[PDB]
């Protein structure tokens, strides 16, 4: 075609010009960058003007810990709202979820109850019509799930053994390749989908997997229809995106537009952006070299785009707020990484993105993630580290581990640590299960230690004055079998219903015809679990039973090894647990045959599950929060950074393919006297942690907080002083002021590494 | 329980008191009746007052050939409308679909387009909100089907080879056991459903047929929820139906209430009542013997119930009107029959029902069907015949054939001739395919003779001056293979979508947990097909091709045998076709593994398909309607009743389990000089037609019209003279005045048997 020729003028040819292959395009067009940050430009006046205006609303949010405003009588769709601006005269990249900045929408297909809850919470009246429609006419995801749930599953939800699963909010964990829009334009993609639709006809007529193929055909039709609405959406903003982006400003706008449709139609917990910085660099480079845009203009565009990612909002309930604290979005962007061909995927745009942290200050969103490799340009390693030291707003994932695992250099990170090959893979989100309570149950014969009711399988509680490790471990193993069963069953119900009542058409429309699905199960409280085993194994744990023989407390005699001090005695146990559970869920059948995977991730579930869990063998008191993700319990890792890093890296990514989250907080001085020593040290630390070999797997993820516990205490009292203070808390970042007093409590009481 | 004890006081005990078993209850409680009609009472004043009022609206309908009125801004559900009456002071049995008599509702879940079509047709404005909701928020059955259809299927729909399938209206063909409500009361049934729901938990947790079991659990939850709404519905009328009916008036009211919920929530083509007359007789008998009700009071209750069945209405489009002419409902009631234990299921109530034809005159609804047996009490045989002779409002089905086939004496008739064991079986309606056009296609290489476009598989048209039977038959066989494929594929799509977007919860809630499903495929134009083969085989058929070699007409030389004259030369061919097609669809995979079945049924499809079919080999001119159901072509059966009856009965019910419809019209005198001779003869005729043996299968169905072609001609000009004139037209009855001039045309031009 000649339209494609004009737009792609200058680009190197390859398969990507005949089929949808974004990876290929990037491969033979991107310009690797090994230079430094000296070329970076600063914020333009419009950028600052716009951002400041927005910050006014962000202050209001943190202050009231409630949305700035939200819809009350409009059901959100890709085309439901009119164009919305901060200031149309200033914006270089446009597009808002609703007609106003930060005004949250109503995404009813997930369930009308959560919306009523939100309304009641923020003192607002849900429009009666909207309510009638989504209770009587359009059945929601929520309704379908609770119509099929078992009383067992409900008991678990209530007791805090299996709580917070995606049965009352968008499942998320899906990243459409929004780059496809910039590259090919809507029309081309629709024609491609039409072909995909037709490719299924044969199987249909021949009765081949009749029901599976009918479902897919309908899904594909919905995708095709979503694509067309994308155009209509863009059109409201005065844009025609039927053809491909012809320059940088459009590539960016076209890509964002793809994502915008997604966040206008689905309210998934995590609505990640993907791996786009390098892709977009191809269009920026071209415009720079042709002298069509300056460098400051390039940065301004990235700023306005990243600014919009800072404005993504979703109406949530209070229950949701404690499960996922900080008003998180997980507009995750995977930056850098190395190609399979040895070259670095780092580009000038890699820098421009991190630089938004300077042009517009620190921000928890987008959740910028560095795909780290020991072979990255040192120039970049240092800068990333500096930015971490400067803002504590970045996270790192082991690219030397994942790139070779997928044997693909175009995978991105969904939410926190869940990898997927862009446009070819997704996850069936499963939140996380309370592994700690599972142990207590094993000890108390399935009776919940707080509610004193039978939750797990009725069995005989462990007896004796002192706990025997082998016995406790066998009972626990049995209860894990039970946990796996309940957990997978719940997810099967959930994803069958989500596919039925809230299929993410606009996002799936930006994937291939056949998408790989994994059934991601999460494990919460891994450390309290492992330490508790250690206490029983390497010490004398004496259970204190109540009138009914229920173990409501434990007496410990003789110290024992704890997770995070690189002591194989505990560390081996944690690694064992990870293995055990993974091997168990692995046997169970799943919906759409999603391949079961595991992740040691918790988000704020460490606080919620901890709140609902009584005294444990490790010594943790009742109601105390577990450690975030795979972190050692608060303060138990006291042998320096390298010690704890080594422990967490011991955890097998081979049994936790959905990710292993580790939040690492270190005091400035522990990294050096000056920033030059700090950069080099931090980068060196990560090189060691992420070090990968055929013998040593290495760490998978790493949040990096560089600050003093004091600064936070100050922030707690002087909120208005650090409006943009950002911190990593569990695999994502949040503005410290967006947290609740109890959630801040969890933070300040966490481990602040003092040495190496 | 004591509630059940009070209500069932006097009833004989059996399993039915421990489990839901309506068949058992009837079995050890019903009172067989072998007496005559001398006990029948006449209409009460209220009955006449009420009916006359209603007839005013019926006149208006026939007159305007449009609904009296319909909703325009309300989505109908079980509980959407307030109580509606004709005259609450007079009605002994209450309940209307909407708040007013004959006012039709909006059943949007099937599709919003049909509703707009209806609105435009009857000059009314569809409420914009309703429209937005059912296009953007709640996806409809119609939308889902057309999103998955293939262009081939659409071509067939357009050419008239596969048209009128249930893709734009409720599939129907489902009969919930409404008797269950009267017998056990809602509560009991809900408790039973809850158990059914729980019975699936094990399989769920164990991954056993994961997706099938999740679907069923949700369906059962929807059923349970429907049952509760039934109570709320009844409550609007001042009734508490949570407990079982304690007397006759309640048994009737309770049963009707069950059906009412169904016709308030689903707009299926056929919404049949079931086999209830005898069941209800158990409650009437009890009340009579205890002197709680007189006989006239008994009749009055049956009148008011049957009156309501005469008021069932559904908003339809013009397209629908020509596919199913006469404003049909198919509120089919199966009367009489013999039990497996030799006794007759005939009761005094069998008579009371037929008697509504006298108390309130003739009516096409309910579609009362006599389950005929050579062992029925002669008293009943004569009366049925008299009623036929008197009103032409009854149809007959071979109970000596079906009862033993199902080996069950509690099966009922859905719509016209489709049998199902009440509450344990259903059909996936499939309308009917144009078998005639299939032949033309075989001759013209898949090119539609009217549209001159490629519809069937591209192949070489048969050449030569004269058609060879063996060649034509082989090509046709091949095209039948193709037809079967398209037909089943279309149905698979349709029922997958109907289960998804319009599951009939209120009806399924009155079935067992696991329901038997058949994939009912219909054959239209069987006779034009068979005769055309005969013309080619036993004569010289010379095709007249057009400029492109397309056979657009045929020249025949030398008469040939035709269907309906008991001549094995043609008759064998028809029987062969029936067999062939059945054997073909039998190999194909179906949705939910519905067992493919066949039926030679057409409804008004004989007119529509005929209109879209060109000149055929048998001599039928282009646009001429085929014969209804399995009837011989108009006027070709000229060897008397016995001759044609014998031909149709030759058709194998073993390959047409979904039914074989035969409309038999005979002039009064052909039956005798007086009614006594006429009764006896008519009954004797049927005994012969339905005669069943291990060697002779016998006829399956029989419509019976007793009148003179003249009376109709008079009726055509003097409409206001025969307001309630009812006639059998294809497996159902219609008021002659409800038909269009072109549809009446088909009638008057049909075969009027003159002799025996």
């Amino acid at each position: 075609n000649e339209k494609l020729a004009t737009a792609w003028e200058g680009f190197t040819k390859g398969d990507w010009q005949n089929e949808v292959n974004v990876r290929d395009f990037i491969q033979k067009n991107y310009t690797p960058y090994e230079g430094d940050e000296s070329f970076l430009a600063g914020a333009t006046e419009a950028t600052t003007t716009l951002w400041d205006k927005v910050m006014e609303g962000v202050k209001l949010e943190n202050r009231t810990h409630a949305p700035v405003d939200f819809d009350t009588a409009v059901a959100s769709t890709i085309t439901s709202h009119d164009a919305g601006y901060i200031n149309k005269q200033l914006e270089k990249i446009v597009g808002l979820q609703t007609e106003a900045p930060l005004k949250r929408a109503l995404i009813p297909f997930g369930g009308i109850k959560m919306i009523e809850g939100s309304c009641k919470a923020y003192n607002r009246e849900l429009d009666p019509m909207i309510k009638k429609i989504f209770t009587e006419y359009r059945k929601t995801h929520n309704q379908g799930v609770f119509d099929v749930y078992t009383p067992d599953i409900l008991r678990c939800r209530k007791s805090g053994v299996l709580t917070g699963l995606p049965d009352a909010y968008g499942r998320g964990r899906i990243i459409g390749d929004y780059r496809r829009v910039a590259l090919y334009g809507i029309d081309y993609l629709m024609k491609d989908k039409l072909a995909q639709f037709t490719s299924l006809q044969a199987d249909l007529e021949n009765g081949v997997n009749l029901e599976q193929t009918i479902r897919l055909r309908e899904e594909i039709a919905e995708q095709h229809r979503a694509l067309g609405q994308m155009k209509e959406m863009a059109a409201k903003y005065g844009y025609d995106i039927s053809g491909p982006a012809t320059n940088a400003q459009e590539a960016i706008q076209w890509t964002y537009f793809g994502y915008l449709a997604a966040v206008k139609s689905q309210n998934g917990a995590a609505m990640s952006f993907g791996r786009t910085s390098t892709f977009l660099d191809v269009y920026i480079e071209r415009d720079l070299k042709a002298g069509k845009i300056t460098e400051q203009e390039a940065q301004e565009m990235v700023d306005h785009l990243v600014m919009k990612l800072r404005m993504v909002r979703f109406l949530r309930t209070p229950e949701y707020d404690e499960l996922f604290s900080g008003d998180p979005i997980w507009a995750t962007e995977s930056i850098g990484g190395m190609g399979l061909d040895g070259r670095t995927l780092v580009t000038k745009n890699s820098f421009r993105f991190l630089n938004t942290l300077y042009t517009m200050g620190p921000s928890p969103e987008p959740n910028m993630t560095i795909l780290w490799s020991e072979k990255l340009p040192l120039n970049f390693k240092k800068f990333a580290a500096k930015v971490s030291i400067d803002t504590s707003s970045l996270q790192y994932e082991n690219d030397d581990l994942m790139r070779p695992d997928f044997n693909n250099d175009d995978y991105a990170i969904a939410c926190c640590v869940s990898p997927m090959i862009v446009g070819k893979q997704m996850q069936f989100f499963g939140a996380r299960a309370n592994l700690a309570k599972t142990m207590l149950y094993a000890i108390n014969g399935g009776v919940d230690e707080k509610l004193k009711m039978q939750v797990g399988p009725k069995s005989e509680p462990i007896k004796g004055d002192v706990l025997n490790y082998d016995e406790v471990m066998e009972r626990m193993d049995h209860f894990m079998d039970w946990l796996a069963k309940q957990y997978i069953t719940a997810l099967n119900i959930i994803h069958y219903m989500h596919d039925k009542y809230s299929y993410e058409a606009s996002l799936m429309a930006l994937h291939d015809r056949d998408v790989i699905r994994t059934m991601a199960c999460g494990i919460a409280g891994l450390s309290v679990a492992a330490d508790s085993l250690s206490a029983i194994k390497y010490a004398k744990v004496k259970p204190i039973r109540d009138e009914d023989g229920l173990a409501i407390d434990f007496e410990i005699e003789g110290e024992y090894p704890q997770f995070g001090n690189n002591d194989p005695r505990v560390d081996d146990l944690a690694v064992d647990l990870v293995e055990r559970f993974m091997k168990k869920i692995q046997k169970l059948h799943t919906y759409r045959d999603a391949i079961p995977t595991q992740s040691v991730l918790t988000i704020t579930s460490n606080v919620v599950y901890g709140k609902k869990t009584g005294n444990t063998p490790d010594g943790r008191r009742a109601g105390a929060p577990f450690g975030p993700g795979a972190n050692p319990m608060h303060g138990r890792d006291q042998k320096g950074a390298v010690a704890s890093l080594t422990s967490v890296a011991k955890l097998p990514f081979a049994y936790a393919k959905d990710g292993i989250s580790y939040t690492f907080s270190i005091v400035p001085n522990a990294l050096g006297k000056d920033d030059e020593v700090r950069k080099t040290n931090l980068a060196g630390l990560m090189d060691g942690y992420f070090h990968h070999e055929a013998s040593i797997e290495g760490g998978q993820h790493l949040n990096v907080n560089v600050m003093n516990r004091e600064m936070l205490l100050d922030a707690m009292e002087n909120p208005e002083k650090y409006p943009q203070l950002t911190i990593r808390v569990s695999g994502y970042a949040v503005r410290f002021n967006s947290l609740t007093k109890e959630q801040q409590q969890d933070v300040i009481t966490r481990t602040f590494t003092q040495s190496m």
